[PDB]
């Protein structure tokens, strides 16, 4: 197995906000999107507003300081790194997108669901029904459910 949390006790933090969205939106969606993960998972992630968290959540456009460039409009619209310290565990989206609550731009919600498995150790399925399959779709995020190779993948890895 791939790196890990080495405690079941997470926090996160958010850098800073994209324009894109009310502030609000951005608290609630990042939310939504660990509790989605905490739902199937001894993982309990604790919000920080200030100081030294695990998972630091930046919105940041084209070369932001690690060796992966965000590329504009389209093609990536986020990564992330598995758990370790420092940037491990961080997630990024790149701002060239246009960041909403619904089906129009690219959805945070449903990104910040596929990054922060990334940001727990894991990798893409080939399950097309998965959060972790590799392109984004948009599902309706009041039905929206992790399949169950998303909840096999993280099982094998906390619990
Ligand atoms: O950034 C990406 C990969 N990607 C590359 C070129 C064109 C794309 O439309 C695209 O999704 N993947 C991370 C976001 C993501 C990947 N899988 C998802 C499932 C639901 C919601 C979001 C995602
Ligand atoms: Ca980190
Ligand atoms: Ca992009
Ligand atoms: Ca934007
Ligand atoms: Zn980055
Ligand atoms: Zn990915």
């Amino acid at each position: 197995m791939g790196p890990v949390w080495r405690k079941h006790y997470i926090t996160y933090r958010i850098n800073n906000y994209t324009p894109d969205m009310n502030r609000e939106d951005v608290d609630y969606a990042i939310r939504k999107a660990f509790q989605v993960w905490s739902n199937v998972t001894p993982l309990k992630f604790s919000k920080i507003n200030t100081g030294m968290a695990d998972i630091l959540v930046v919105f940041a456009r084209g070369a932001h300081g690690d060796d992966h460039a965000f590329d504009g409009k389209g093609g990536i619209l986020a990564h992330a790194f598995g758990p370790g310290s420092g940037i491990g565990g961080d997630a990024h989206f790149d701002e060239d997108e246009f960041w909403t609550t619904h089906s129009g731009g690219t959805n945070l919600f449903l990104t910040a669901v596929h990054e922060i498995g990334h940001s727990l150790g894991l990798g893409h399925s080939s399950d097309p029904k998965a959060v972790m399959f590799p392109t984004y779709k948009y599902v309706d995020i009041n039905t929206f459910r992790l399949s169950a190779d998303d909840i096999r993948g993280i099982q094998s890895l906390y619990g």
